[PDB]
């Protein structure tokens, strides 16, 4: 892919963390706590699951970045609606305002209803993902595999600004500690 000049300068915001995250200083990496992190509470944490939001919202152009998934055993990422629900149960779909592929139990997905078998011979430890506002686009591709397609969501109806999503996953297995990381244009 040619993308990379569209790279933006992504940052998480704390407001929106589960309880249990823990963003570095520099606001560019995430992981699971091994308890609450004596936050209060808000109306824009996620509850239920382990996610963040990045702190840019996006109503036009095309934007590029990077995370880093390196020995990670489960994560959720890509984009959603600034106005997706924070608190309960739900999945992650275009109907629910989300745009996200997925590791889970040794395989990818994406985040499609239902969702859709990846094909990826090469586990990536570094993911790009693009966005066209205007196209109705995110895609996603592999740094590892010199940047192959991964998965492209088309016709997209955003309906509203983007946020960069991630979910750093639970820990039950203990494998799964090691953060997202947002990594330098
Ligand atoms: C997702 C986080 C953590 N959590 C858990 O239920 C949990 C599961 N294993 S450890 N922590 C809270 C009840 C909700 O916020």
């Amino acid at each position: 892919h040619h993308h990379h000049h569209h790279m933006v300068h992504i940052t998480l915001d704390r407001n929106t963390a589960n309880s249990w995250l823990i963003i570095s200083k520099d606001r560019r990496q995430v992981r699971m706590g091994d308890t609450h992190q004596n936050v209060s509470d808000n109306k824009e944490r996620f509850s239920n699951y382990p996610m963040v939001l990045g702190a840019q919202r996006f109503s036009s152009g095309k934007m590029y970045w990077e995370v880093d998934v390196t020995q990670k055993e489960a994560w959720d990422l890509g984009v959603c609606r600034d106005s997706v629900q924070r608190k309960g149960q739900f999945s992650l779909s275009p109907e629910n305002g989300f745009w996200t592929i997925w590791l889970w139990q040794d395989s990818y997905e994406a985040g499609t209803s239902p969702q859709t078998t990846l094909h990826i011979q090469v586990p990536p430890c570094q993911i790009g993902i693009f966005v066209d506002y205007e196209a109705g686009v995110v895609s996603f591709y592999n740094i590892t595999d010199h940047g192959s397609l991964i998965y492209t969501f088309s016709e997209c109806v955003f309906a509203g600004p983007l946020r960069p999503f991630f979910n750093v996953g639970f820990n039950y297995s203990g494998g799964n500690a090691a953060p997202l990381k947002l990594c330098p244009l």
